[PDB]
């Protein structure tokens, strides 16, 4: 009720910062204010020879920096090591889960075992496992523990997973330099290529920019994907409710923050203990109560259909609510300045894992071997926690809103009657024009989830089905669009669909790395029609992106043929021609090219724009 | 004779700046002095809710980034990339060396042999090759190949060569969190650290860029530097020449740059072709001229007393002479400005390497399976660029000055009778009361080689030997430090040693992943007295570096235990606490720290008050 109103669209994001501008507590907002005034990326500090500036001066110096670098390749190096970052995130993510599971396959992570056996051997018959159809399960989870960590290595030629893309497509990558070697070698020559004197075209830093992101969507972000249902089970669909008024002033709350499941499911399997529950009765508290937050909170929702309480610009106002009595945070996208509001209240601000540490914070780490019994001591100290809340400064707002998740590629299939054929028919008819996948996070620079949602609308009033990952879940799930009855706010094709298989018009399908099922099922659609992922009627956006790991994931969609669109464009506009090569020069490439575009309405247009083309270059009405 | 004297203390490059200034050729000085005006380290960029910068201004505004990092993590996090964009550079160095040694094993590098059979099986077993010593060798050197590939995997726990290290050493290490893991992993997780809301803990973020750093010294630089010998052979001292006045008017000059020996080699065999020097006379050249520019020249002055033309800033200024035939680069510190100087001239520019991009340069991708025939292609476009050459423009400048080259840890045991027990004796009596490291580049912000040249005469006036690699090689060599007869410029002690060995005071040890051969020689000289490398009267200094690569080596330095000296600082003053662990906090950690002191004189003070102090802790005089 104040210029709040500006900052967000939602009713308890409003609460919250009324709460915490009374209490004094600043917020993300209010620190984004600060720091309004390197935006074009003309700015270089990759050696003490300089930090060097690119300008247009008119006395005509500072045109190259003092190793002679002009523009363009100062922009596409601070832009390489941009998706570089990103690509490093989902990288160590699917590390984490190979490790997990190994030590499962060698009998050492007591509380972990192989939830999803068919997938495992599935999966492994699929990057060339001898025999994972009839051998021993955890003889077979070693083999396919050595091909992942092969690919984590230096002497492939090309992924696992890279088979699964068309033919056509694979042969795209190869004649342009693109091919995929190993999640991890693509990082190292990124950071290699912008060094001083290495690589000095910004072509060629492009197209390796291309060949780092596509190591991410098709390697660490797909191995995660895919051993995180072989170890927690293959989503399937289950309806949940977001937003804040999931948490509960009777009960401990609990709040898992970050990426990776390997750390959350064991804090749910630890507050379901007959010993853990009963404490949690001593201390006066009805039940446990465990909440989600970014994509780790996606992670329970999609398997175990657990509430998710926010998104990102949403976690600091969760604490402000007073009932926040624990943070269980591993790694990525946790602010740093959750520390200080917790300290404001009761809250204990807990870390658990060796990359992410924050000073002055409780660091109980996690590893496999241990996670069942530290897991417990953490949710000991949430428990101890609630008995030292302050009462009179608890203020929960709105109530929880309802939704339905767990749409993974097989779940989509099994609706289907396992085959994609009635999906491709409804595609051929005219029913569903077209498959766009809303991915990204919040940023404060736009009116939180606004054209999130926005977006969201326009496109399935368009008979276009949205597949929705990261934190655009809770911009969906709050706006009442992940339920059967959001049909009534779509087309009269895409309407008739959803009520034919009681799904949503738009299909939650997990977190960030899950962004690999939607290359997925590209791959999938492509390959039964014969044609390259650049001539299916898809489209990928990020309204409300920030983060370096948005970007990879554009940029390997891009790469995909996917044609992607961006709220916010890059620092990379110091350069037209580094421009000129995102916006048009890469749809020669590689068949699909980003567009910058700050109106929803108008990205609705240019992402319908190129799906009506793609249908007619298909022949289709 | 202008001020163009204060830009280098040398003849030729006074004679070549004054070319160019006439020429109206603008050069690195120039451009340097244009970007004179991010130097604090507080500035963040790693995503789009940013840029943020931390300031102190009286409001006490701009004190957090937008998601809340206050100063020490942002300038822990710039400084993290910034070492790990070093160890980078060397990672792919030495997977490139990797590569090749694997094509000779299998048969499939015309041109390449396994130049040291002995040292080939000795590496091999050293790092646990069964039965390396009797086997076939390219069954040996398939086998050396895995461990390697392994290394740039990410099952092991850690490094292969990290054995060579002292067992309190290696312990330290383990306990800290330090231990190399993997060459491209540590890399990868840097990047996942410094991403929004991962590690935000300046402490954690420092100690994994020392791990990083490790992963370079103790893995990528130590597999390049090894492999390197196994391949091209193991330098021998050898007697040679450096300075400008190495080019010959009469003879075709082709000016190999970069760092990759796979490359140089094949182009000097390449000229020695019989077909090949009789097309060169044919144009009318007595001879084919190769000359070394960088590491690349040090490889080939280490292997095969080629002489070197110059050093960093003295590139440019080679192809103002007007004798530059032919610049062949593949990557790593190759100015982009060396292409818009060799076009105001005959010069062909050549690049090799899919890594090393430049616009507008003539691209000859050299691979191990088309070396031998790519190489005589592009000596033949030297031949070719000597006919257009310029007569009126070619002026050489000043006389080359011998140098002795060629003292790798093999060619230092053999004058010493194949034992350490002479060189630990001269060191317990008093005669070389330490070793210093002269490491480094130059850098435009001071005058070239001043502070290199005269750190290297203190040094050896206080009987204090100097192990000399990188570009300081250059600045020695044409001071007259690297002959045997450089004995009168060094103290009493030291000088009486040099005599009895034939050697100089000044060993040029090699390239910059040669300075894995110091890290090597001082684990070897712990090894034998049972004591930790912190407790060595050893040191490493920098004083012009520039690079994020000397950087990265002078942090493995620092966390070997060797204490480090740097001219300038890196771009962490903007945070106290990072700039305190970094110079005093370390010493309690590793047992050693960074010494930054734009005197060199003063660091020459600095310097022997750390070896002094270690050897008092040895008990000696
Ligand atoms: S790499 Fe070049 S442009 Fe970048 S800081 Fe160094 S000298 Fe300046
Ligand atoms: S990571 Fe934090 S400090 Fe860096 S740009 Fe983003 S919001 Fe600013």
């Amino acid at each position: 009720s104040k210029t709040i109103r500006s900052r967000s669209i939602w009713d308890d994001a409003h609460a919250m910062l009324e709460k915490a501008k009374a209490e004094g507590i600043s917020t993300v907002w209010d620190r984004a204010a600060e720091q309004t005034p390197a935006e074009l990326g003309t700015t270089c500090r990759n050696c003490i020879m300089g930090p060097c500036r690119i300008a247009n001066r008119k006395d005509g110096k500072m045109r190259l920096g003092v190793c002679g670098a002009d523009a363009d390749v100062i922009v596409a190096r601070n832009f390489g090591r941009f998706i570089a970052g990103g690509a490093a995130g989902h990288s160590d993510h699917g590390r984490d889960l190979i490790e997990t599971l190994e030590a499962v396959a060698e009998g050492k992570a007591p509380g972990y075992t192989i939830r999803d056996v068919a997938k495992l051997r599935r999966i492994a018959a699929e990057l060339g496992v001898a025999d994972a159809a009839t051998r021993p399960a955890h003889d077979v989870a070693a083999d396919l523990v050595t091909i992942c960590y092969n690919d984590f290595g230096s002497r492939r030629n090309a992924l696992a997973f890279l088979a699964r893309a068309p033919q056509v497509r694979r042969d795209l990558w190869q004649r342009l330099g693109m091919t995929p070697r190993g999640v991890d070698r693509e990082i190292a020559e990124m950071m290699h290529r912008t060094h001083m004197g290495c690589d000095n075209d910004h072509t060629s830093l492009l197209v390796h920019a291309a060949r780092t992101a596509l190591a991410d969507g098709w390697g660490g972000s797909m191995i995660g994907t895919e051993l995180s249902d072989i170890l927690f089970g293959t989503p399937r669909p289950r309806q949940s409710t977001v937003n804040l008024g999931v948490l509960r002033k009777d009960a401990v709350n609990i709040l898992v923050h970050g990426h990776n499941p390997v750390v959350s499911e064991m804090i749910l399997a630890a507050t379901r203990e007959p010993a853990v529950r009963q404490a949690a009765q001593d201390a006066g508290a009805a039940d446990i109560n465990v909440a989600g937050l970014c994509c780790t909170g996606n992670e329970l929702l999609m398997r175990q259909g657990i509430p998710m309480a926010g998104n990102h610009l949403m976690t600091e106002l969760a604490i402000v609510t007073g009932a926040a009595d624990a943070i269980v945070a591993d790694y990525q996208c946790i602010m740093p300045s959750l520390v200080q509001i917790a300290a404001c209240y009761h809250t204990r601000f807990v870390t658990t894992s060796p990359k992410g540490r924050f000073t002055g914070a409780t660091h109980v780490e996690v590893h496999p071997h241990n996670a069942q019994e530290r897991c417990r001591e953490i949710v000991m100290l949430a428990i101890d926690a609630y008995t030292r809340r302050d009462p009179a400064r608890v203020d929960i707002p709105s109530q929880p809103v309802s939704i339905m998740s767990g749409f993974s590629n097989e779940a989509i299939l099994e609706a289907l009657g396992g085959t994609p054929k009635p999906l491709i028919d409804a595609v051929v008819a005219g029913q569903i024009r077209g498959f766009v996948g809303i991915v990204g996070c919040n940023n404060p620079k736009i009116r939180q989830d606004s054209a999130n949602v926005t977006l969201t609308r326009e496109l399935i009033r368009r008979d276009i089905m949205v597949l929705a990952t990261g934190c655009v879940t809770t911009a969906a799930g709050k706006a009442g669009l992940l339920v059967p009855e959001a049909a009534s706010k779509a087309g009269e094709g895409l309407a008739a669909v959803c009520r034919s298989l009681g799904v949503p018009p738009v299909l939650h399908m997990g977190s960030c790395v899950d962004n690999s099922r939607i290359l997925q099922l590209c791959a999938l659609l492509a390959t039964t029609l014969g044609v390259d992922i650049s001539d299916l009627p898809v489209g990928a956006s990020s309204p409300e992106w920030y983060s370096e790991k948005a970007a990879a994931i554009a940029m390997y969609a891009v790469a995909s043929g996917i044609p992607t669109h961006l709220g916010l464009p890059p620092n990379i506009l110091g350069s037209e021609n580094v421009t000129a090569m995102a916006l048009h020069g890469l749809q020669d490439v590689v068949g699909a090219a980003f567009m910058v575009e700050p109106d929803p309405v108008k990205a609705a247009d240019m992402l319908e724009a190129h799906i009506v083309a793609r249908r007619a270059r298909l022949g289709l009405t």
